[PDB]
């Protein structure tokens, strides 16, 4: 962090991210509040956690019931003696019942007020330690699976930069993988654009997490692409995307390799073909929308349609910080960053009704070949212009999309998270 | 002062609203294709110069795009007149709602627009702004309802509004007697009016012909007694968050304006910043008492004992630290956050009643609370698109424009002031 000084920011933490053995936080849990989430997390959470009942790893509070503004007093009552002693890293979760849905005009008033609260204090926490809002159904059972998955990912190491972020968990149960560990065991996943980077990353998470992987890439990079699908023990396919017969050289491969079926999309490739709008020509548009748009829509619509993809199948789309906030000289990347959240959000009730979830992740900063191509100063401040005080990596990213991917995760769609680590930059 | 030389800032002196003034810099030219540009070019015709020198506003009618590869068309026809924007210019994408698309497709492109309208509002030069504008695929044709946002956009009175997303029904709209005295005969009551935002809102709604309920605490009365004289308005002493407040209300609006107001301002705030781990009850409770549970209270209260009935507007102070949150303001972004939740809770129960609620989040303005260090101050001023701070004039013209007779198909919205501030969500 070489321009602390100039610009008065501290020293970041060394963000710890999973380790295979390590329990997942650092400290005890407490679980606080009042409602119809206290109970059922105490018990799904005894054993594989440490619940009070030194210092804390965890800090979950239940605000489901909280059912009129008066009640908001409880976030002050529950969370200002302990912010004290939050230690390395930790987790703070709250919980509320889904603002649309509420049983009151009072109740879903103290529901959405909850963003404020969860990302001003997004903004307080020291030494690692992130926030997150976690919204759920009302028609969530008592025992509330559904909610699960989401609450181990970020009660762990893995959501190492996901920051200030709401997620909508809906009223399905769910059923835990049989080892959450493993959460991915015998699962079919492709992933476009592994050759390197983000998407290679992904496909090592996945890999890590159970599953078998088709890399994708372009012949261009196949090297690379190679390494990759050695490293993961998956294989390779050679296919530009955008083509017309790419569904077709899919379900061809996954008829050779895979039974014909697969379990997990995930649409990672992109590219980047910068430029004002006022010096846009046709081609540096073009490009962006065919890679970055109209192929996953295609890809998706394809491998879904020729039941490639079917029950209990996951798809997640790469967006992008651009695509919610703009970005100068994007005007083509955050139309396709943008789109990947319209497929994402359009696509999810008729997916739904298929027994496939669909959501996006949207990486802030990451530490990429791409980063690195920006002049070092811009680079520098953009690097440190969040919560969190420094950049992502390729790891965290895929984390978040290896939380869609879990068989548990079920009750999750049509969300889109970032992955910025409470960038400072948004809509 | 090294990364400010090594980044790269030139703030435009910001066009404002003057009665007289046109409403552009220049002409107006509206494009694209779909069911807006035809009724767009007949409802705007007398005002506005149209494309039959340089272009004061860009309108592009995204609604008839249904796919992703129609997409293309943005860059059609803005990549080759955007070089000819000038000085404070517009530039407005109108589309359908994306929820309510006759495809996915559909949806899927229309979603896809705001990444559009905020990445080119962060590439405009000489102070020009950019807003998306999406309309209920549900609007007849004549398209009434959209109008009074499509002159508040194509205006100078939207002067710090950027890189926003204005999102319009399906109902029809009657235009008021003069489009330049909008508010004529409206009876607002507007909390919060001593100084500042609240006082300035005051004057706007007088300029359009509101008799406005100036309203503060006690402590306040000089500088009430002020605003109400400059704005020939009425003034009214109450703390808000008394049990009374909206009787003492009810009570002046008999004995002044017929029982009647038709538009209600939650302005009224306060903060009381402390780091949570240090937050006592006082700091925590005043603020929620006050930004959150007593606009609540006064709303609901005001229509519930028909103060404010049909043709009614409420009008609530979000903020960005609603928004994005904020150090030391969990229990103020937490109730801003909370007005934000009154806007969409209240909304549809509203508007079957005939009354549209809405909110404002201003960004950074230049007023008495911005008392802040110069180190801080001079950074939110600077972070957005238009590279200044805000005035008080922006956020009640954003205001003024919600509480139009002819913004009725327009509730449930919150609209940031912002300049397109940096900082979100
Ligand atoms: N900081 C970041 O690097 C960052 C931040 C936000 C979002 N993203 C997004 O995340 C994804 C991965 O990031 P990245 O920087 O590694 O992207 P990238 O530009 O490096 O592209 C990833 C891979 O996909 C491949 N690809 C391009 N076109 C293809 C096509 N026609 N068919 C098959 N493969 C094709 C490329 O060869 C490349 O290896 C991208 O969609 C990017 O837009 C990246
Ligand atoms: N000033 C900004 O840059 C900015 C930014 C974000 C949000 N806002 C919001 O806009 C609003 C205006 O604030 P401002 O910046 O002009 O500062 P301000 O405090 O001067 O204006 C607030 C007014 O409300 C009055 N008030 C406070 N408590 C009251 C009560 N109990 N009953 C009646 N009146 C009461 C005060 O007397 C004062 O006149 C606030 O709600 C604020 O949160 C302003």
């Amino acid at each position: 962090s070489f321009l602390a000084r100039q610009l008065g920011v501290p020293q970041p933490e060394t963000l710890r991210r999973y380790r295979a053995g390590e329990p997942p936080l650092t400290g005890s849990l407490l679980i606080g509040g009042a409602g119809r989430v206290v109970e059922p997390l105490r018990a799904a959470l005894e054993k594989d956690y440490d619940l009070v009942g030194d210092s804390f790893g965890g800090l979950v509070f239940d605000a489901t019931g909280i059912t009129e503004p008066a009640g908001l007093k409880g976030l002050h009552e529950f969370f200002t003696p302990v912010l004290r002693n939050l230690g390395r890293c930790g987790r703070v979760v709250v919980v509320g019942g889904t603002p649309e849905a509420a049983a009151s005009t009072n109740e879903r008033i103290a529901q959405r007020a909850l963003e404020g609260f969860t990302r001003s204090l997004g903004k307080e926490l020291r030494r690692g330690a992130t926030t997150a809002l976690v919204y759920l159904s009302p028609d969530a059972k008592p025992a509330a699976t559904g909610l699960e998955s989401t609450m181990r990912f970020l009660l762990s190491a893995k959501s190492a930069y996901v920051d200030g972020q709401v997620f909508s968990v809906g009223a399905d149960d769910s059923t835990p993988p049989a080892d959450w560990e493993k959460p991915l065991d015998g699962k079919v996943a492709i992933v476009t654009g592994a050759a390197r980077g983000i998407g290679a990353t992904i496909a090592e998470v996945f890999a890590r997490d159970g599953a078998h992987v088709v890399a994708i890439d372009v012949e261009s990079a196949a090297e690379n692409l190679a390494e990759t699908a050695s490293k993961v023990g998956g294989t390779a396919l050679w296919l530009d995307v955008t083509a017309d017969d790419a569904v077709d050289k899919i379900s061809e491969h996954l008829r050779d390799h895979h039974g014909g079926k697969a379990d997990i999309l995930v649409n990672n490739a992109g590219i980047t073909r910068d430029k004002l709008l006022a010096n846009m020509d046709d081609a540096r548009w073009d490009a962006v929308l065919a890679v970055n748009l109209l192929a996953p829509l295609r890809l998706t619509e394809g491998l879904v349609g020729n039941g490639s993809i079917g029950e209990g199948g996951r798809v997640i789309g790469l967006s992008s910080i651009a695509g919610i906030a703009g970005n100068r000289g994007q005007t083509n990347y955050a139309t396709t960053k943008a789109g990947m959240i319209g497929i994402t959000q359009a696509l999810a009730p008729g997916l739904a009704a298929k027994g496939i979830t669909i959501n996006a992740v949207a990486p802030g900063f990451i530490e990429t070949q791409m980063t690195a191509a920006i002049p070092l100063a811009t680079r520098e401040v953009g690097r440190r212009l969040n919560s969190l005080l420094q950049g992502g990596q390729p790891v965290d990213v895929a984390e978040a999309i290896a939380y869609f991917a879990s068989p548990a995760s079920n009750a999750v769609t049509g969300n889109v998270i970032r992955v910025c680590g409470q960038a400072m930059i948004g809509a």
